[PDB]
């Protein structure tokens, strides 16, 4: 490459492997939103929140790919693996799998960071920084914040509870 | 001072005081904001209530400071104790510690005014009066009404009722 | 915590002293201000210096107690010693003392840094450095600034040079 | 009287006083104004400061008169002395002069006020912490920050402080 410049083919890899875990994390929230929008579960405000998800995983692919052309590595891609479920429960059920979803993500870019860190490569460190680690925090928080509401209301009455949560948060 | 008339050095004191009160008031609030905040309590409406009033009782602080030099006392700080408790418990139980807290600010706003009153100091009296007796009234008012209002609902069934009181109450 | 992950016990208790420590640089800065508002000091401009500095160090703390809860820590608040001084003498005086808070500001930034760097934690890290170091930084520079002019000025004749700078650059 | 209701000979009588207390005032300011407007003195600051208070003064006694007039009282007026000083110095002996005048005022108003509340006349006392006793405390602690101004400047330099003072506060 006639741009490539203090980008670890290592890195790259790395950047690549993390394309298809958020691309796949797209894939996992579109059967989300979609199982949701069954009339046999009928949550619009969940729907509308897993498929608003969906795409912003798949911006972050995006995005990826578009650092790993800027510092002159190539794009690889792999299968994406089907979501790991086909029916996705109640709410709580599908919140606590977003989470977990998210934290692994999470500790994915904690990883490539690291990784860029130990090959001092400084503008994949701020990358990381400037569009994920915070975007990643945030959305936990948010995600944190939910469970904990839909968890204080399934608890008392739990059709209700899951109404009401999807009426008047989402 | 070229300035001070009919100001006594009991009042300026008293005055010193009252503002450690209100600052001590506003820390109170900031601690009970930032604990409904945790994305293990994650009652927004609850959080913004008291944030607000954090603000309103810093406010309070420092427009008995600009009297005090308005006046020609001396304004005289101390340590702020921290608040009481690290942790709020439920709405019911946090609304309780606010009415206790208010009633405390007004007692003290109260023994002020008969100091002024005994002094003969009518600037004092109606400063208490315009801007601060007023506003705890109505303040312990609204507290009243939403205790009453939590009540009715923490009684039914509890998680429910605390969601729903911050949902469309606050 | 539900949402906790990648942030020590370390770097959460270091973030609930830093609180405390712009808690009370704010509390320092709303004492230097009504000194400043004294009938018999009377420099307006230096007033509302120190007193918007207050309202920056209690947003500081502030977006610290934010963050924290956002990684999943728990905020602690301790006590607040008053300031320092109860009397702040000259401008020269003031802006010393401020400048000697500020670099204790930035040494407890800059310290946790060093620790988030230990405990390879980049979400910390790129939150101090987005809203904390460059802000210590251009308000040390402005204050150096400030120093520079006020000692020029004062060391010509005294009450003369605290005037003009307080209106003219103030 | 058809509407006099509550309202003591007394208080009538010392309203009456205030009156002439409050347009004495007046002209004292009148003459203040006209002094710093000669050719040989020429403080066009230091001449609007005072012609704004004549007018503000004659406000009082006219607020006074119909006050007065809406209690069931008779306005009787007397002489008005001509102002202590024909020629009034430098811009610090006027505001000396000035805070003199004002501490009296203010303790005809203290006065009046002791005596309304001797004779069980809340509208009297009322009426006067309204209009009369925050705009005395917040004109004497005006006047004294501007007297704290000019002795630091006139201290350095007599006639450079006086064009300075006049020129960037006035």
């Amino acid at each position: 490459s006639q741009i490539r410049q203090n980008y670890s083919t290592e890195v790259e890899a790395a950047v690549n492997r993390l394309v298809n875990l958020y691309l796949r994390a797209s894939y996992t929230y579109l059967s989300l939103g979609f199982y949701f929008d069954r009339d046999d579960v009928a949550l619009e405000g969940v729907c509308h929140f897993f498929r608003e998800l969906a795409e912003e995983k798949r911006e972050g692919a995006e995005r990826l790919l578009k650092m790993q052309n800027q510092r002159g590595g190539r794009a690889l891609f792999q299968d994406l693996q089907k979501p790991s479920q086909d029916e996705w429960g109640t709410t709580p059920d599908a919140m606590k799998a977003a989470i977990v979803l998210e934290k692994s993500l999470n500790q994915a870019l904690l990883d490539l960071h690291a990784l860029g860190s130990a090959q001092a490569d400084p503008h994949l460190c701020d990358f990381l920084e400037s569009h994920f680690l915070d975007e990643e925090v945030k959305l936990i928080k948010k995600m944190g914040d939910h469970l904990t509401n839909i968890q204080r209301l399934v608890g008392s009455q739990a059709g209700l509870g899951e109404y009401l949560f999807e009426r008047l948060t989402l």
